[PDB]
């Protein structure tokens, strides 16, 4: 499924993501937006072996098992594939695990790099919430 801005806005919200560990609901939209274009069904295979899933890309590295990279976890205990469903809960749950880690938002690149620091609000401006 691709989201429309204001309909993932709303979908994070009644998930529990506007503020989950302090982040801001725009927070985790402009995340979305930079990672997959808001397409769940994003996927993308990494230099090293590892691929990323979903609406925040979410790494089979730690976060979930796709049987084919080699060494990696499952800290979400899930199938990386639940991260490309329409049903945007298996991303949700997972990204609060992730951002539970130390480094908060900073583990998503994109979030880092285009997100972090600028008026995220404006990701919801306009939005009924
Ligand atoms: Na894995």
């Amino acid at each position: 499924k691709v989201f429309g801005r204001c309909e993932l806005a709303a979908a994070m919200k009644r998930h529990g993501l506007d503020n989950y560990r302090g982040y801001s609901l725009g927070n985790w939209v402009c995340a979305a937006k930079f990672e997959s274009n808001f397409n769940t069904q994003a996927t993308n295979r990494n230099t090293d072996g590892s691929t990323d899933y979903g609406i925040l890309q979410i790494n089979s590295r730690w976060w979930c098992n796709d049987g084919r990279t080699p060494g990696s976890r499952n800290l979400c205990n899930i199938p990386c594939s639940a991260l490309l469903s329409s049903d945007i809960t298996a991303s949700v749950n997972c990204a609060k695990k992730i951002v539970s880690d130390g480094n908060g938002m900073n583990a998503w690149v994109a979030w880092r790099n285009r997100c972090k620091g600028t008026d995220v609000q404006a990701w919801i401006r306009g939005c009924r919430l």
